């Protein structure tokens, strides 16, 4: 492929990277309609360090690597089966999207409550921030994707359970619990972080009872079981804090697009968009007005992301289906979608803006279709 | 005049701006009582630039030109008899009140909800963040005042329908409304932001109805209907979320002081105050604490500022009626009225305090009298 | 005046600033080519709080009045006959324009070595940051602007030597000039900031010698003294640290335009520029890159801004000479002259850029003649 | 490929992106001594948007796509042949490396002095800070890499000659250099930015005298003429103010490493380091301190950073030859090489500190060799 | 002791500390003078975590601890007899004053150029920033304070050698040298940062000649052997660039106030002042500008601020000399006294600012005497 479109650009004559260029079609030539300075609004886990521990991995993309992205970062972790993600907390909220097999997760609240359930693919958990928490895979292992609330997420956002007690004074742990020093002798010296472990049994095993009861609301959702929003050229299945109570300050949103169907003309009136492209190929123009448009292609790992407010279309450019994430930092899920606003207002006024006739506005519809 | 006061001051002997100086009394020959170093709290609409479209007019004051209104900036916009704001959204929300004229309003939320209405002189609207509208004025053409809730609103803050259509893909308009290319070739190549326009007719003809229902809440306020606060030397009209529902990130007030009377001595508990001088002539000193203090003048155009609790009160220096806004970023208007916090205290106190007697603490009124 | 151009703007229709908008002509009806966001760059001295003093005046102009100029701040003091201007000292270095009358200024280096020197109508000074320094009027009295290299400028920038005493337990003062307490009791118990005083006698009266010598440089500079570059339109008097060698962070230069001419088009390349209109009526578009420009009218008082590299021109648009002051925060005045930089350039190649011919590459001068 | 290191990682199980995996084997899977968070320091100038002309194309990495470089930005410009880039400047100083072809370049300085020359493969160029200049390819076209001293380098950052006078009033450009509104009509409407052009002539026809002399030092370098550095592994060519005497802030390093040559473990004690790779394959491990360190992966495009004092190597891990610039913001290269250091220390104290003998000693080398 | 000056201030009523309030009589009961807001500008080395290793210890004083110091920051660090603090580097350029015993400190420039010295009492060092060095203590062990030229100085400051070697993959090592991964097996797993050796041997022996030369200028400097200013009440020892050549970044004076004097009334027109008590007691007040003043007591360790021009002096206020450094980030040292400064000006004019007569104006002196 060449940077040409026309009379326009010339062939690449320095040493390049074919590869990618062939990824970025869009990139490399982009639509005669972008125009201006826009911010970089992707980045690729597969150009990410890979933590690599015994049960699993961990990789992330964060501020540091999409600087657009500063309430939101993310996390894609694999675990073996059995293997276990350390008992922690950190100051972010957590969500989570079950890409590939399945586990089980424990949550104990501030009321002393604990929650513990199975999740399999299709399914999700938010925990608040500072709650205590734990994922463990179970006989297929398990690979998920991890949103926290905050873009700076990193090392100093995690507190391992292990890792406190290895940095707290011995005569303090063991006065704490009421134990000798020696009675406590073999704990770890370092932290585990992900570690391999035995599968663990049945859940109505694993189920603790307490004096303080059981929680308010379950920290996991089952998003496929609901019906979606089904439009032509796709599905659209959304979990805010409407439906999945606990999840407070994270909306979410997984769309599937068909081979030759697109997420409509449409923008958000509430915040900033994330987004995980699970599988598949896309392209989406951002625009972010006053003649400011930018096109972006995107596959399978690569983050997304669109700007408060920002115009945007996500249209499927390849064979098989598009499916991704759209992550938002708030309460609720919205937007406003290009075709019903207009055909919300008189059509001659909509007329009079487009320079069109009653032939375009005719073509209207009152009704929202996510994907057409 | 000359910047002289008692023995204090002396003439001006460099080149000068006199008209600028008979404007600013208080401010060439400020009282006694200021003193230190405040930020600038005024700004004119008559020292901006004025856009000029087809179709009326459009100056601004933001953080650029008045570096203390951080969290507010505003809009006088100016639209001749049919003429059309083009349909458009940005990320703060606004708040109108219509000085001139009058227009009619379009808008619909993120449920595919349309909510179309006349304003008319006195009347408000307010449009929350990321919601699409359009300003077309009726046959007196219409002259307004808005409002934002960020001082950094600009040029990147507002998406106008046909610059995004602009600057999409001809191919993907087509796919996202099911059309050709060859039916939308007649799209505009640029904006038009504000355009010249019949004028439109009966608002029960454009009425919109759809799957979708009526909106919640009304997005226009006629705040000349309900009963002012009455005092002695003016009246207060309050709209804040209490009473025009969907205002929720801006509470008003719109304040007429006779001549001879001022906006009592008072403070505000919540937020900074932002002011629009509509019509009359008016000083104002602004408290803000530990021996700091500093008079403005202000008159017609006039933008004005107290940041927020710093004590304050708004003269009417003139012969005519003075009126004016005061605006804040809240979901609710409220003052401290020194007054009325005096005269809600043990009579032996205040006299304590102040070094005054009975005498003094006997003209004290519990009731709260905004204007004396 | 009405905003009013061709077929664009329209009349105004709500109460109005009309002597501002007289003054603002290019702002109320602004050119044609202006377009887009652009920060402030005007403001009036008029438009400031005057403190006034016994023996004189003195407002400023700073970041908080012109938020873009964040490395300049400036001050229009005025003294009586014979004034006094309390001996002080800064973090910020001072330079200084005698417009009107004249008066003598002290200065003690950090070596102990002592300046004192009578500046007149068209002289400078310039005090490096943190050295002690005076200034006391003569008989004409006196009237000049400040400029500090710092936009934030305020109360908390400058040191008076009574005000340090007065806050200096008396028994360390006592101790640090072997005196007793009672032999300083009758020093002031608040500062003087700026006092009335006797005439001075003749300057050769009260050179003070010392140990440590002479100051190796000047810190007055007799600007109008030195040869202007004379131009067809008007002259320029240049004064930066390459002639008044002590002038290490402001480079300055005095520009006279005669009715009819113009600062011709240029920019500069090392950084921004401030300016002070002396006398005259002007107006000015800055060109601030990708398409964007905006006009702003400018008269006596008045403050204005140039950012950094942009583009600009002063145009004389009145009867009087126009007399202004470009003040830079550098250790040199340069500038680019858009004729010249064409001037040294191949023909054809120019051609080639403007679409013009022969008949306008000929017109063309390699000499800069800095107004036409 | 599998992120797998002995017993630690395992099997991607859900989509994901091959292609770029292989390119980043060192990411999928780091060396076990990788450790902590460490900002990104790569990205691919194949994952940005291609700004395509008539005449060529440039595309950008900048720090909103790589926020560890906040002091750098880089373009990567095509010219075809005789093609020119718009005569223009901007508030960042530029340096450039020619890595196809050759081209003409302008300049003109603040005291009206003119440059032109040819710039041919392997020369450089450095335009001072606010100096205008211009490019024009010759019969080969030409491809470069430009480097400019502001990481937020964008399109505020770039005056064009043709846009400025395009947003100048018609009677200003009139006046300004004495011809009539009609002998400029046919001045350009927009911007060009990059156009074609016939070839230029020979370069000692386009060469202007003038009145100011000629500049005093050369804004062009011959990069390979002079004698490199030559090492057992590769040579280094090494170009900053001391013998570019213009290149006051830009110092570089063209570098060349051999098959199975790395360029040794060494530091800047001055400043960051900015990359760009020109050709083949690397990876390079960046060490920051307090036990984090993180391996990327390089090749053609790419731009790598190594902030300021981090330890680092280049190694190649190719069969061709590895070639790549370091680029710093600063009057001067330096670097600190691990294997002197250590050779100029007493040798019992370097085996006191490494616990190894005189047998590792005995091989350090007191000469510094950049390729080993 | 109680806070009560006169009619002022009551006793306390609440558990207190009564140790802390008697090292600070100042503060519980400052001077009459007193007033306003003032940042703290005292913190004691005492009231930090010591980091213990096998060889002595380290703790700091940085911006964490001191906000107002965010220029400099401090380590007090203790060897014992032949430890030795790990070869290293950091971004800062580090300053060092010998309290107790001697070491020998080695460091290797840029050009591979060495130099290797022995530090007795009194001495200092200075290090450019990010070049390599070491510090090893002799037989008496040492005890001294280092200074950097960053008030954010921390953990992620400072590289090791060892901890780089830890954290480069062994391959890498190997192939950087010339040697087998087998042959540097026995490198360390983690840094040593401080640790236990044998005495070394004398100097001379340890001196390595190399083919770069002699370093052009000492990294160390003999502070006591130079004539120091001699005062009345003590004396004043200076070190900066222009008499300890490379200590570019750093300007020093050690100061030695007999009982019952003080170092005079003055300030700095430089840059902010960084203090270390080394022994004594003492007292300042610090002069803020505008009526704002706050007194501080500082012993032994203690560190002390004074921000950039506000007015000073240091007291004893104990029986004991007085010693401590003033520490400036600046290539000189520079001071304006306030007796030399009105000694330096008009008789008349000074008791016209002053409301003295000739009986204090007599006791002036034209010659600075630091120490009284
Ligand atoms: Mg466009
Ligand atoms: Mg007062
Ligand atoms: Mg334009
Ligand atoms: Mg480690
Ligand atoms: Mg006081
Ligand atoms: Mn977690
Ligand atoms: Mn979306
Ligand atoms: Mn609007
Ligand atoms: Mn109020
Ligand atoms: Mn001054
Ligand atoms: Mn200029
Ligand atoms: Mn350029
Ligand atoms: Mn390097
Ligand atoms: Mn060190
Ligand atoms: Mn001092």
């Amino acid at each position: 492929p060449q940077p040409i479109r026309g009379d326009k650009g010339a062939t690449v004559k320095i040493p390049r990277n074919i590869e990618r260029d062939r990824q970025n079609p869009d990139m490399l030539v982009p639509p005669e309609t972008d125009h201006g300075t826009v911010s970089n609004m992707k980045f690729s886990f597969s150009d990410t360090h890979n933590r690599l521990e015994k049960g699993g991995y961990a990789r992330e993309v964060t501020v540091r690597e999409l600087p657009i992205s500063e309430n939101l970062a993310s996390v894609n972790m694999r675990l073996k089966p059995g293997a276990i993600r350390e008992l922690h907390w950190h100051k972010e909220a957590e969500w989570a999207y079950m890409i590939y097999g399945s586990a089980r997760v424990t949550i104990v609240d501030e009321k002393g409550r604990s929650f513990i359930d199975d999740v399999g693919e299709g399914d999700l958990w938010y925990f608040p921030s500072g709650l205590p928490h734990s994922i463990q895979a179970l006989e297929e292992g398990a690979e998920f994707l991890l949103v926290f609330d905050d873009g700076s997420f990193s090392e100093n956002s995690t507190f391992q359970l292990t890792d406190w007690l290895a940095h707290t004074p011995k005569e303090v742990i063991a006065a704490n619990f009421g134990v000798t020093k020696e009675e406590i002798s073999n704990l770890p010296g370092k932290e585990k972080y992900i570690f391999e472990n035995q599968l663990p049994g049945s859940l109505k095993d694993d189920i603790v009872e307490g004096p303080n009861g059981e929680v308010p609301y379950p920290f996991t959702y089952r998003l496929l079981e609901q019906e979606p929003i089904e439009s032509e050229g796709g599905k659209v299945y959304i979990a805010d804090s409407t439906n999945f109570k606990v999840s407070k300050t994270i909306a979410s949103a997984l769309v599937t697009v068909e081979p030759g169907a697109m997420r409509e003309l449409h923008w958000h009136p509430n915040t900033h968009e994330w987004q995980y492209y699970i599988s598949g190929k896309a392209r989406m123009t951002v625009f972010a007005s006053d003649g400011h448009a930018r096109t972006f292609n995107y596959q399978a790992g690569d983050v997304g992301y669109v700007p408060f407010a920002m115009g945007h279309y996500v249209e499927n450019i390849g064979d098989e289906p598009l499916v991704f994430l759209e992550i938002f930092k708030d309460d609720h899920y919205a937007d406003v979608s290009l075709n019903q606003w207009l055909a919300m207002l008189p059509e001659t006024f909509v007329q009079a803006h487009l320079d069109l006739g009653k032939d375009f506005t005719d073509v209207l519809s009152k009704e929202k279709h996510p994907v057409v």
